[PDB]
DNA sequence: GCTGATGCGCCGACGGATCC
DNA sequence: GGATCCGTCGAACGCATCAGC
């Protein structure tokens, strides 16, 4: 079945207006992406903080248009020291009080995989979630990963609520995937990064924003795989998501998916907060 | 400088078996 | 015997490196 994302819901649920735009997209190859006119979308969007995940661009190669963007215009972008692969970037119109990058020794282990951004009522972090990888074979590093991460959004020493955004790379349970029988040995449906998922939103404590406005409505992804034409038939996973403190709920109006929106193999997602 | 080949990381279609 | 379960296998993308010219 075809997805339609509902109207934005840009007055919270006590009826108090959005103040905060959020926006979140995993690019696939940033410079790919603004040649098939992403850059076009993010302006049209508008958001006040855009989170861009697996840029596969170091800041010496990201392109000028990136410049072009009066709105958004304080960058901050990470690239593993290593491998054209992983890559983040936060842009947001207002300058936040401290950025951070990794999650605890991120200048021995540049992985650019997650900012932390620290706003006046609240701090984002944006992750780029390692993948099992094919036949699993990065399954336990994932499962190691995972555990380092909780207890570093645990340890942030910030009373500020907390969003936490971007690919996770876990689709938490068989709602959020279209074949979820035959993908559980698949990464992304492990039982184990499942848990860690689970786990994420307990210890922390976080809930899923997405799925806490629409409790029970299926086929809503945000990446298919550019194969079998997978989009075309919305064959897909829901990989994104923007996951809040408990405290951040009354103030949540809206938790969107980007269905139509082109130019990677997920589409954005787009967070509208009464602050 | 430029192109395109290969390498690498990132599952749904398919065929066959089991279940009542 | 239609539905379901399970395992195998090919391949769209983007980017880096490399060979050749």
């Amino acid at each position: 079945a075809l997805y339609e994302d509902p109207p934005d819901q840009k007055t919270s649920p006590s009826g108090k207006p959005a103040t905060l735009k959020i926006c979140s997209w995993n690019v696939d190859g940033l410079r790919a992406w603004i040649k098939k006119k992403g850059l076009d979308w993010v302006k049209e969007e508008a958001p006040d903080i855009l989170c861009l995940q697996e840029t596969k661009c170091s800041e010496n190669k990201l392109p000028a248009e990136l410049q072009e963007l009066p709105g958004l215009s304080h960058q901050y972008w990470s690239a593993p020291s290593d491998k054209g692969y992983s890559g983040v970037g936060l842009l947001s119109r207002q300058c936040p009080l401290k950025v951070s990058y990794g999650i605890g020794d991120e200048e021995h282990d540049q992985e650019g995989r997650v900012i932390v951004a620290e706003f006046d009522s609240f701090v984002l972090v944006t992750a780029y979630v390692p993948n099992a990888g094919r036949g699993l074979v990065r399954l336990e590093y994932r499962q190691r990963w995972d555990e380092a991460f909780r207890k570093f959004l645990k340890g942030l020493a910030s009373r500020k609520p907390l969003v936490l955004c971007g690919d996770l790379n876990v689709a938490h349970e068989e709602i959020d995937l279209r074949n979820p029988k035959g993908n559980k040995k698949n990464a992304g449906f492990t039982p184990q990064e499942r848990q860690g998922f689970g786990e994420l939103l307990q210890a922390v404590p976080l809930a899923d924003s997405f799925r806490h406005l629409y409790p029970n409505t299926p086929y809503a992804y945000t990446f298919w795989t550019y194969m079998m034409n997978a989009r075309s038939k919305n064959v897909g996973w829901r990989l994104d998501y923007f996951l809040l403190s408990h405290s951040l709920l009354p103030a949540l109006c809206d938790s969107k998916i980007r269905s139509k929106a082109l130019g990677s193999d997920h589409c954005p997602i787009t967070l509208y907060l009464a602050l």
